């Protein structure tokens, strides 16, 4: 029904991520932490950077266990590097529990704490099966959910604001809600519909086709899940394979063509800005996400608008400008549907059932004219063929 204590519990924008406060060690000690779908490490800057206010302090933590264990976590944009322990965590905007979880300490990093973000920490909310260095180390909310009575299931409702924040608005701003354990109805409108998670690693979906304005991309559905399609908060833009990236891009480019943008925004490096409230929203087309159902042959999907895929940003200049950085991109590791995509619903992680649902957001950037939808179903066969293997 409702778990009040719970809503408006993140800040952030899609840009630098969206977190929630923590508390480590004994007494206390307060940190904001990354709230990221698409990694399963608990881990938290634990000697001083020039980009973190405050970081976790072991030696003042009575309940502090050293793992003994060294953890090395490097990606393709950034790297951290760090040592394991446990100790007693509690969220304070979260339900009235303590648990005993596995600390990644950071000693060393490289692109991860970002000039000003805000967050000291991330908090990876996905399965054991990707936790470094090993799938022995058990993620946080496994530890949660054995040590407590909580539901295993959480739901993010990430609200994108449609316009830029500055640091003060950033850290003054309600942002959104995580819901530990539930569903909050006043979160969403319409129905939730849900999406098998095809294996508990990351939170593994499948799409099953693709639309542009209504038009059909009209490839082989396998290429939509090459090598797989992923929920990620921890990701900005929308991430898709570079063969649909490139099909995609041509049929955006073709029904916004009235407006022609330099190659450098396509490719989601530069910026584009019109006078102040008039972007010229309908010029840019709607996509449409079909994902597999839960019944044999039918799917649904979802909806997002150009508020979604458009990420707005402050001007290079000062001006009184709309500016966005198009926030679509190439990966060569699958789809991902990251925070531009999330901020358009509310997305339940319904590990208990092996789910995701997905309803419109209550509060998604729209117009008068349009809005981000979850509708279905629709009849369609030879799903399973859709996934990659
Ligand atoms: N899901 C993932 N998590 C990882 C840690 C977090 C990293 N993100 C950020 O710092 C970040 C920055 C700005 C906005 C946002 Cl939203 C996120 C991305 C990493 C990539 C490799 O795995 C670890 S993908």
């Amino acid at each position: 029904g409702s778990f009040v204590e719970m809503v408006d519990n993140l800040r952030g924008k899609s840009g630098q991520g969206y977190y929630v406060e923590m508390t480590v060690g004994s007494p206390p000690q307060t940190l904001n932490i990354l709230v990221d779908t698409g990694s399963s490490n608990f881990a938290v800057g634990a000697a001083p950077h020039p980009f973190l206010h405050r970081y976790y302090q072991r030696q003042l933590s009575s309940t502090y266990r050293d793992l003994r264990k060294g953890v090395y976590v490097p990606y393709t944009q950034g790297k951290w590097e760090g040592e394991l322990g446990t100790d007693l965590v509690s969220i304070p905007h979260g339900p009235n529990v303590t648990v005993r979880a596995n600390i990644a300490a950071i000693t060393e990093s490289d692109k991860f704490f970002i000039n000003g973000s805000n967050w000291e920490g991330i908090l990876g909310l996905a399965y054991a099966e990707i936790a470094r260095p090993d799938d022995s180390l058990e993620p946080f909310f496994d530890s949660l959910v054995k040590q407590t009575h909580v539901p295993n299931l959480f739901s993010l409702q990430l609200c994108g604001a449609g316009f830029p924040l500055n640091q003060s608005e950033v850290l003054a701003s309600v942002g959104g809600s995580m819901i530990i354990g539930g569903i909050d109805h006043s979160l969403y409108t319409g129905s939730l519909w849900y999406t098998p998670i095809r294996r508990e690693w990351y939170y593994e979906v499948i799409i099953v086709r693709v639309e542009i304005n209504g038009q059909d991309l009209k490839m082989d559905c396998k290429e939509y899940n090459y090598d797989k399609s992923i929920v990620d908060s921890g990701t900005t833009n929308l991430r898709l394979p570079k063969k649909v990236f490139e099909a995609a891009v041509k049929s955006i480019k073709a029904a916004s063509s009235t407006e022609k943008f330099p190659d450098g925004f396509w490719l989601g490096e530069q910026l584009v800005c019109w006078q102040a409230g008039t972007t010229p929203w309908n010029i840019f087309p709607v996509i449409s996400l079909y994902l597999m159902g839960e019944v044999t042959n039918q799917s649904f999907r979802i909806t997002i608008l150009p508020q979604q895929y458009l990420r707005p940003v402050e001007d290079v200049a000062t001006s009184q400008d709309d500016c966005y950085k198009f926030a679509i991109s190439q990966s060569s590791t699958g789809t991902v549907m990251g925070a531009v995509i999330m901020e358009g619903f509310y997305v339940v992680f319904d590990r208990a059932r092996k789910r995701i649902g997905f309803a419109v957001s209550a509060c998604h950037v729209h117009d008068e004219f349009r809005t981000a939808a979850v509708e279905g179903p629709f009849v369609t066969l030879d799903m399973e063929d859709c996934g990659y293997n």
